């Protein structure tokens, strides 16, 4: 099962889980300091991801930045 | 399952999952600003992904844009 | 699941599914404005796609463009 | 299960399936206009397809043209 | 499964299908007239494929072609 | 889903003939092609081996190899 | 399933999993100093995992490096 | 499941067939005269095969020849 | 299944596996000494693996080196 | 659908010993090749390690590799 | 199921399989001398395998050399 690398380049970065099945909420909100790195799967609960704020991200398509 | 990744390029760009199944509307609208990143699965829900907006997406199939 | 990608280069394009089964016929025909992208899967009903329109189109073989 | 991309070059193309099973014969012939793109897979009720007119086609072995 | 693509080169070109099974019979034989391209597998019902005129062939393992 | 040899004869009367797949091993078929004809023949739950006689181009997913009358 | 290598770049790195579920919580926190390796699969219990401190990561998706407060 | 490609280079080659099981022996032996190929399956009676003679053989580990 | 390959560069290096489930603790130290190789598994009981002391480590991700 | 391992002998006696699967290891065959022939020998339910003595050209896998006598 | 190869380089190389599953000790050790080659699977029985001696091994990650006592 995949997952995708984020690594915060400010404070305050957000990575949001966003719910597997019929209904798309939030359900958990992961905040992210500059310089840490969530690895972070997609699982039963999990189905899409967001990232708010400004990180370098990593998926099995390439690199991508989020800018806050 | 694969996934896309999709960077609103400007503000109220949307992701739009359609429905699994006989029938095909939209169930779900994911609004993004401009920065944000969208990383969504193909679900047992959701079968097919409109995005409306500038964004750059990435697929396994390699870049595409939309655009506004 | 494989899946298409689909760009529309001008207005009114259609993305037209045919049903899995002993019946081929059409049972969805999503329409894109110019700009507009659908990544779309083969799924339990969709087992054939027709795209009608001038489009830029994505598979796992490569690209290739339909015309109006 | 895998797909063929057909591109038609002209109007009245035919990609016909044939069925799967003891027996073969066509159940379905799509009619593709130029510059329609049809995308099919292999499934329960078709093993094999047939195109006739001109057309551009990949599939998994690489291109090849249909006239 | 396997398929193989196989485009006549001459018209009359025979596609057979041989049973599969402890008996080897011919089960079909599909006539394709020049430019016909047919998209052939491998099934429950068929194990071997033999080729007879003009065509040009191919498989996973590259381009082979027939003559008549 | 097996894999598959494809056999193009280089002359006339060659031999594709597949060997019986279990605890007894025989010839249980011979297919006969003349010269241009293609076979492109899978290994079954019958078919365990398959012996080229005559001169053929055989292409496997190891490659080319070509059989001598 | 797959699994990621963390090198500490100085003392007292974190390596942190967090709950596989509904719930998102840290359910145990590895500490690493400086020079030591730790590799990590994601598992039933584990499905994101956060790097604290100084470190040299590798993954399926390449090489990136966490920076401390 | 893997098979050998093995083309005889001079008459009398002998492909050996060993059997699968806790026991170890020869089970069948293919002869193969100057220029015949035998494309041989590994498989439930068949799990070594020894090949005597000079020969020119393919695995999925390359070539190698027999000298006989 | 994937596995780690550990070259101790000095004596007493340390390959420590942590248990696989919701408790994380060492279950097992495998001292090796200045030359020796370990191959090890990730398995049903080790689901981390860390190591001290100075190390030439392969992984499918590359090679990584632990200093003491 | 196992690994196999290419046994080429490069002089007369040459052995390819299977070793027992399971718990107990032990040698259950060992196999003589002479000069010039080749065994293409799977892991499998009875054999889950293979010795080679003697000098032998051996291909798996991962590579070339040379036994020596 | 991966395999490891070693190739002795001096007399006298052992090769250890490390018990699978929550017990962990040495249950085989394999004496290599010079020139012999072992290739060893993981098994249901072996989950880590530790190599004591000067030998040459190859793995999917590539080579790597054990060096002697
Ligand atoms: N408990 C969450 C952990 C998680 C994984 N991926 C995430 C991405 C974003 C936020 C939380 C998560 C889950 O299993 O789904
Ligand atoms: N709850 C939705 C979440 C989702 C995943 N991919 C999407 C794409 C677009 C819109 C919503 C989604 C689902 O499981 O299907
Ligand atoms: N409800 C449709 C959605 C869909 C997927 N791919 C398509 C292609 C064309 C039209 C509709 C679709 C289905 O699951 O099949
Ligand atoms: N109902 C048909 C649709 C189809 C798929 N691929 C085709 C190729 C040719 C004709 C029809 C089709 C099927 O599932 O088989
Ligand atoms: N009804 C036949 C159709 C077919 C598939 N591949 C073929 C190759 C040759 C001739 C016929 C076929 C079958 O399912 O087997
Ligand atoms: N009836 C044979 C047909 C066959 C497939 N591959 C072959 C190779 C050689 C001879 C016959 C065949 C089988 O299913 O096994
Ligand atoms: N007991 C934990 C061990 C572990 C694996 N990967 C981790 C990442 C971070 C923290 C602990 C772990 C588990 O099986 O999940
Ligand atoms: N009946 C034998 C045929 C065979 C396949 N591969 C071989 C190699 C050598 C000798 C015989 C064979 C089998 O199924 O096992
Ligand atoms: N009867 C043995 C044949 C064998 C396979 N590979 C071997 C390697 C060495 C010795 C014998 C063998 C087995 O099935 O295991
Ligand atoms: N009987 C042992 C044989 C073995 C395989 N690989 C090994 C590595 C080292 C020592 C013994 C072995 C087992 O099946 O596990
Ligand atoms: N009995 C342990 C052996 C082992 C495998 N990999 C390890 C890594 C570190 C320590 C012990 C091990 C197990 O099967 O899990």
């Amino acid at each position: 099962s995949d997952f995708v690398v984020i690594k915060a380049l400010e404070d305050g970065v957000n990575v949001i889980g966003l719910t597997r099945g019929a209904d798309t909420r939030f359900h958990h909100s992961e905040k992210l300091d500059k310089g840490e790195v969530l690895i972070a799967q997609f699982t039963e609960h999990t189905s899409a991801i967001k990232v708010r704020g400004k990180a370098y991200i990593q998926t099995r398509h390439g690199v991508i930045e989020s800018e806050g």
